[PDB]
């Protein structure tokens, strides 16, 4: 017995065009001491990411890029694990953003790695250099002292960006790599708006706010909202367009049975949608080993599997690139976390991608706006929304390898150019018209 909503398409409701580098993964600096993890040879892996996209972005830093140190010759960085990372990005056809150690690093060092790093992956590969992870953060690890301010990050942030320029005139910098605030980003993007291609964000659902459940995570955040405005106001006064190079659900490696769980598939997805609605470049999902939150867990020795937030990042690279349409939810108040988002795809197709985060409501969804024909649906589903496993789309689990091909199309109810569209409650859909 659904909640029965309508969604209007207005494909003249222009949003932001979805860039098809928009998909990406955020892991540890240090994941680079291993140069089997990043490789040619790491094919399983490999796999996962070009399934997630065709394109996507890379991107290497974290926490522990200020306790991972560079040489020619704690943990260590050496030409291998350079050189396989370059074999790597071949493989999966991803650009690179790299962190360089500001945190304990010299601006020697780090001038040094950034040479080696553009000499063996190249100008069209490497997106950006990041110069420290979360620097508003340091003087809470001890990286620097309480005193530490954006005035001083600055200073270290100029010697570090001079001594690379002065090995690699062509750098190309992305920053502050942190959450937005006034304190550190609007000042950082005033200041060094002609020395970066972008700015770069960071963005966990948990708070510092009371504790993270499955029930909050399916919820609008304020603070999420507020941060993305900011973001925006940024880009108005600076021209600089945003990335969020960093995300997840619960920080410090995840929440058991919330970030592994089903539920985490339709809160990515479903940012995935609400950031790229707000103009954002692309997003960065934080993961590796077998934390609670990775998209894809697992070992070179033991191998990789999907974890349900796969799922929902699966989902957006199904939907493809394109052009987001008005898409207005009507007689939806007792269905509130029902989202839906319409694309004009590259091929010329109209897509919705829909998320029934209401953890107790069914929707009945009468789509109108929409003068194809026909459409077919791929539903995001598991049996219950804190289920660790059983999670498919399309009716299929992702296999070795990323391997993923749809097993379940199923038509959807249309007639005279209204289309009606059953969701489960804590179920996800893509219909392609
Ligand atoms: C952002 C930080 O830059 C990350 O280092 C940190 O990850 C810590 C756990 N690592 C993994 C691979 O699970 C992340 C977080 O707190 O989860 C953010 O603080």
């Amino acid at each position: 017995s659904p909640v029965r909503v309508g969604l209007s398409v207005d494909a003249s409701a222009l949003g932001h065009t979805i860039p098809p580098d928009y998909t990406g993964l955020s892991y540890e600096q240090a994941q680079m001491a291993n140069p089997n993890y990043f490789s040619g040879a790491n094919t399983q892996l490999a796999g996962f990411l070009r399934t997630l996209g065709r394109q996507g972005v890379l991107r290497i830093g974290g926490n522990t890029s200020e306790y991972t140190f560079w040489n020619r010759h704690r943990e260590v960085i050496t030409p291998e694990a350079v050189n396989n990372l370059s074999e790597f990005l071949d493989k999966t056809g991803w650009k690179l953003i790299y962190g360089l150690n500001l945190g304990k690093g010299t601006p020697e060092n780090a001038a040094d790695e950034a040479a080696y790093v553009m000499e063996t992956i190249g100008a069209d590969r490497l997106l950006a250099f990041q110069l420290g992870n979360e620097p508003d953060l340091f003087y809470r690890n001890g990286i620097r002292p309480a005193s530490y301010d954006f005035a001083a990050y600055a200073g270290d942030w100029q010697r570090f960006f001079t001594a690379i320029r002065k090995r690699v005139p062509n750098a190309p910098f992305a920053g502050p790599d942190t959450a937005y605030n006034t304190k550190w980003l609007v000042p950082f993007a005033d200041k060094f708006k002609h020395d970066v291609k972008f700015i770069s964000s960071h963005y966990y659902a948990e708070g510092p706010d009371p504790s993270m459940t499955i029930e909050r995570l399916m919820k609008p955040n304020p603070r999420l909202l507020g941060e993305t405005a900011g973001l925006k106001q940024v880009e108005a006064d600076t021209g600089l367009p945003f990335r969020l190079t960093e995300t997840n659900s619960c920080y410090q490696g995840g929440k058991q049975g919330v970030s592994d769980t089903f539920a985490a598939a339709l809160w990515a997805g479903d940012l995935m949608y609400q950031q790229a609605a707000a103009g954002s470049t692309g997003i960065n999902f934080h993961g590796g080993g077998y934390g609670w939150y990775t998209p894809v867990a697992g070992t070179p020795e033991d191998g990789f599997i999907a974890r349900p937030e796969y799922y929902g990042m699966l989902l957006f690279a199904q939907a493809g690139a394109g052009q987001l349409l008005g898409a207005k939810l009507t007689d939806n108040s007792a269905a509130p976390l029902l989202t839906a988002y319409a694309l004009r795809g590259t091929d010329g197709r109209t897509r919705i991608a829909l998320f029934n985060k209401n953890l107790d409501a069914d929707v009945e969804v009468a789509i109108s706006g929409v003068a194809s024909p026909s459409g077919t649906v791929l539903r995001l589903e598991a049996p219950r929304a804190d289920d660790t496993t059983d999670v498919t789309f399309g009716g299929a689990p992702v296999g070795a390898s990323g391997s993923w091909s749809p097993l379940v199309q199923e038509y959807v109810p249309g007639h005279s150019g209204q289309f009606v569209l059953h969701m489960r409650k804590a179920s996800g859909a893509l219909l392609e018209f």
